[PDB]
């Protein structure tokens, strides 16, 4: 695929439209989410796209290369590691990432894996605890969706 | 991916879970739904993973090869016509199907596609009017789901 879309919804208040496209050999996010609370949001590639227990389902970030967690500049990271959005005091978050590593085809592929919104910002792997190295701090899924093939 | 999940949910009372496993050269597809009307109904997979207005972007069917519509077995049918799943008195549709043409990866996979049960029976490509070569007449979208893939 070149073009992907994923709907998040969880059961509170958060939802979101997000859309990927591949450009060169990046891939570009955008779209927005509400409903959340002012500040930063960690933001993930979760490794299943199986919602049969809500978000918890999902399983861990999408890590094929077997690294510990961090934030999207670093280089030890997890493939689905894209940090955080942040919302506005509307609770409003614009995404617009751009990121080398997730794909939309090949080994990298995200399609059919879930996207999930955190209740706290990722700390990045800088938290200096061990939570802080496979999750950011990130706190619980507040909306996730699987992520599938766009027009 | 040799595994795959769907869960259906729509805007009424129709709900269900989909298992898909490679096994072998072919795809053995599992599962049930629930809230549905005594009888047959159209099952199929749509082209585009996209939930954004419920199961109606989801597309037309998914179909590479540019046919028609048909049952399971014709050799003119799309690859995503898995034909009718029969709910029974109590509304309950049990899913056990083999099937030739979709696959988990490569050009025929589903992953990231949709899975949608219908509100009537489809006419298998047979009803003898223009929508039956596209649809088999299967009339609405009760629930959908995008495929993701499973642990
Ligand atoms: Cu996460
Ligand atoms: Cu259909
Ligand atoms: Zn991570
Ligand atoms: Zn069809």
């Amino acid at each position: 695929a070149t073009k992907a879309v994923c709907v998040l919804k969880g059961d509170g208040p958060v939802q979101g439209t997000i859309h990927f496209e591949a450009k060169g050999d990046t891939v570009v996010v955008t779209g927005s989410i509400t409903g959340l609370t002012e500040g930063d949001h960690g933001f993930h590639v979760h490794q299943f796209g199986d919602n049969t227990q809500g978000c918890t389902s999902a399983g861990p970030h999408f890590n094929p290369l077997s690294k510990k967690h961090g934030g999207p500049k670093d280089e030890e990271r997890h493939v689905g590691d894209l940090g955080n959005v942040t919302a506005d005091k509307n609770g409003v978050a614009i995404v617009d990432i751009v990121d080398p590593l997730i794909s939309l085809s090949g080994e990298y592929s995200i399609i059919g894996r879930t996207m999930v919104v955190h209740e706290k910002p990722d700390d990045l792997g800088r938290g200096g605890n061990e939570e802080s190295t496979k999750t950011g701090n990130a706190g619980s899924r507040l909306a996730c969706g699987v992520i599938g093939i766009a027009k």
